[PDB]
């Protein structure tokens, strides 16, 4: 359960975790639900 996203959005994409958060979250398409909550990447234009 405790694979939630917290401060793991600063060191870089953990490609070796059960749940990941980075700016590359969209790159791998593997980010947690609390990515936007904890990290707040500021998706200006979106896509």
């Amino acid at each position: 359960d405790q694979e939630s996203c917290k401060g793991r959005c600063t060191e870089g994409f953990n490609v070796d975790k059960k749940c990941q958060c980075d700016e590359l979250c969209s790159y791998y398409q593997s980010c947690c639900t609390d990515y936007t909550a904890e990290c707040k990447p500021q998706v200006t234009r979106g896509d």
